[PDB]
DNA sequence: CGTCCAGTCTAC
DNA sequence: TAGACATGGACGG
């Protein structure tokens, strides 16, 4: 559920739906507590884009589609297990909680938001979440400036391994990326975030917040194969690696000294 | 076999 | 903040 996976899911949606025409209503599973999507069109296309840990999906009526209406945008958050799949209409995956159906005359497929653990959410409207920082993958320069010009914010009092999960400043970084990034630099997880980032402005911490997830995207791995990602990892859950619980109870994997603020 | 572990969101 | 939110598989005692 991290940046690279949201970004590959956007790629997948755009490639799978490039020729497809969808029709009818947007079908939510009965168990899902997310909002019904009030969009219905006789002929519409689906496109996507990702920003940090959010994915914007746009449902665009084709010319002359009925009823006459503007496009509708939704924003998804994947939680721990969210994903998109394109399947035959009659072979729906289990836990397909939101479904878009191709219209005739093509082979009848379904584009599904699949979410086993049901932690993901979707909203109506295209707005990104207002507090989130810029995307480490696609807004690198804005993201770098938003960290550095704000180092006096209380957020950077926390250990660097906890600050990397703060989506106001590291939108797209999650639990495996913070392990892999700190591991490249041999920076102890529980050194203070402000102290680590002041010692700055050999790629540095903020550069690696971009280049490391970019590597995952280049694998096509964690994609929307699973072994090429398992071999790419150097720290997260790897043998020989230490691990501690941060203050919110998430496991930080690291090697060597845990740092001064370790619990 | 029973336990444990695997990003926001909510409410006290 | 602390626990909730929730399914399934690996891992033990």
């Amino acid at each position: 559920g991290e940046g690279p996976e949201l970004h590959l899911a956007s790629q997948f949606v755009n490639e799978a739906c490039r020729a497809l025409v969808f029709g009818g209503c947007v079908e939510k599973s009965s168990v899902s507590r997310n909002p019904e999507v009030p969009f219905e069109s006789s002929a519409y296309r689906i496109s996507a884009s990702a920003r940090g840990k959010e994915l914007r999906l746009i449902l665009s009526p084709l010319p002359g589609a009925q009823p006459q209406q503007e496009p509708l945008a939704l924003v998804f958050r994947f939680g721990m297990s969210g994903s998109f799949q394109l399947v035959p209409r009659e072979e729906l995956p289990r836990h397909a909680h939101l479904r878009f159906y191709t219209a005739p005359p093509g082979p009848r497929l379904a584009l599904c938001f699949v979410d086993i653990r049901r932690f993901g959410r979707w909203d109506l409207g295209g707005k990104w979440q207002p507090g989130r920082g810029p995307c480490v993958l696609q807004e690198y320069q804005q993201f770098r400036e938003n960290v550095l010009r704000n180092l006096a914010d209380k957020a950077f009092d926390r250990p660097i391994c906890e600050a990397l999960l703060d989506q106001r400043f590291f939108n797209g970084i999650g639990n495996y990326l913070r392990a892999e990034i700190l591991y490249r630099l041999k920076i102890p997880p529980f050194e203070k975030a402000r102290s680590v980032l002041e010692a700055l402005q050999n790629p540095d911490l903020l550069e690696l917040c971009h280049s490391v997830p970019k590597e995952v995207v280049q694998l096509g791995g964690k994609g929307y194969d699973f072994a090429a990602f398992r071999a790419w990892l150097r720290c997260y859950g790897m043998p020989g690696m230490s691990s501690l619980q941060d203050r919110h109870g998430r496991t930080i994997w690291f090697q060597g000294d845990p740092g001064p603020l370790a619990p």
